[PDB]
């Protein structure tokens, strides 16, 4: 039988708006990643989407087909078990230029992505362009590009688009990245995607002597209404864990913590508990190691956690040391063009004063900037950042016509 492990990977699914993420994740997990009410109902992600699944092979039978999600051969007329090869998840992104901040916070989560590409709109479109450049700017460089919806196209039309798409790619650090057609609502040629998936985006090495970092995206209460109050399940915390590893029973924190207000006043103070609990998906484990979305049982209230309240912290070992800050200097680059808009912009210069959005692992805070150099700037920012190792990667986005674009990257310098 196939071992029941946490998934050893992340991979992005990135796109332009209903190009088809979602739908690409279901084809290939059996699992629909929206869950929240909003999205059923307005019919898009809006949170960042997650599923599993386990990837095998079916040794005597010819590839791509051989490829599987579960422990059966008899599509290939084998009654052989398919031997095990991983389990990987997906980060689901939303690909509305509205929620493009949502996008780089998931994109701090990716071990690689898959770049989604509908074939019956032009190429290339505003977010095809800001998630492919966002991608390449954070490092997110193991990269499988899907032209999905081919079903609906001729070969012929398939063909002239992949041709642009080679001409977008050439000249840059994606100039070799594969193209690969599907259909993911009919579910036509994911074999071939799986195929690409194991040749493409390996799973990376993993240094598990590093001190343990968890980025967080989401936090909830897990009680039903009208729990019995000697029966309230402690908060928990969910998130990717980019370095090291946890263990159940360890003493954390969670930086920058919470929110106090002292008279109107407002600062933040770490909040310290203790893993309770460690899940991926509908499975427990004793430990947590980077690759899948870990769920993290605490002994914390329920209402510190409901409803994503935790969104951008960092969790850590309670004895770690680093620094959250108000203020950061960045060295930062700027791109020449804001690709995300739909009509051509030069990017401007930064300008003192002006106020910023600075992406820094799973957070989104809003800064003033306080000082402009040729390759550096300071910022102020409206709260604080936890900064968990020097040279961090952060993306920079501006206000432009009353949307958050992205215009440049940079590092955190401590
Ligand atoms: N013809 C065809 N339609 C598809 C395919 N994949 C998705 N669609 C359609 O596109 C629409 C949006 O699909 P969805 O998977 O939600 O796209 P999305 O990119 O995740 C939307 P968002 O950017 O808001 O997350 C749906 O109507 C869906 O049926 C495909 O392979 N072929
Ligand atoms: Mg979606
Ligand atoms: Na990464």
């Amino acid at each position: 039988a196939w071992p029941k492990v946490q998934p050893e990977v992340n991979i992005g699914v990135v796109g332009h708006v209903d190009h088809g993420k979602t739908t690409l994740v279901q084809a290939i997990t059996g699992i629909w990643t929206s869950k929240h009410s909003e999205e059923l109902k307005r019919g898009m992600t809006i949170k960042l989407g997650y599923a599993e699944t386990n990837i095998g092979v079916c040794e005597s039978c010819k590839k791509p087909e051989a490829y599987v999600t579960e422990p059966s051969c008899k599509s290939c007329g084998s009654d052989d078990e398919p031997k095990f090869l991983r389990r990987i998840s997906f980060i689901d992104a939303p690909g509305h230029e509205v929620l493009m901040a949502t996008m780089l916070s998931g994109a701090a989560l990716m071990d690689g992505a898959i770049l989604v590409v509908a074939a019956n709109e032009p190429f290339p479109q505003p977010q095809t362009r800001e998630h492919f450049v966002a991608l390449g700017i954070i490092g997110v460089k193991n990269l499988i590009i899907v032209q999905n919806k081919v079903a609906v196209v001729s070969k012929e039309e398939a063909l002239s688009q992949y041709r642009q798409i080679k001409q977008f790619t050439k000249g840059t650090w994606a100039e070799n990245v594969p193209i690969i057609p599907v259909s993911a609502l009919h579910k036509i040629n994911i074999d071939s995607l799986i195929e690409g998936i194991e040749e493409y985006i390996k799973t990376p090495y993993r240094d598990l002597s590093q001190k343990p970092v968890m980025l967080v995206i989401r936090s909830f209460d897990v009680n039903k209404p009208g729990t019995q109050f000697n029966e309230l399940k402690g908060g928990v915390i969910g998130g990717s864990i980019i370095q090291g590893l946890f263990k159940v029973d360890q003493e954390i924190k969670v930086l920058p913590g919470l929110r106090v207000e002292k008279q109107g006043k407002v600062s933040y103070e770490p909040i310290f508990t203790k893993i309770s609990s460690i899940r991926f998906g509908d499975e427990e484990f004793k430990e947590a190691k980077p690759g899948g979305l870990v769920a993290i049982g605490t002994y914390l209230d329920p209402s510190l956690t409901k409803a994503d309240n935790l969104l951008g912290s960092i969790i850590t070992l309670a004895d770690a040391e680093v620094p959250v800050l108000w203020n950061i200097r960045i060295k930062y680059n700027l791109l020449e063009r804001v690709v995300g808009a739909k009509e051509m912009l030069k990017v401007d210069p930064i300008r003192a004063k002006e106020t910023l959005m600075l992406s820094v692992g799973s957070s989104t805070t809003l800064g003033i900037v306080t000082s402009v150099k040729k390759d550096e700037i300071e910022v102020e920012l409206r709260r604080p950042v936890a900064v968990w190792s020097n040279n961090i990667r952060t993306v920079i986005s501006r206000q432009i016509a009353g949307r958050w674009r992205m215009i440049g990257w940079g590092l955190v310098e401590i």
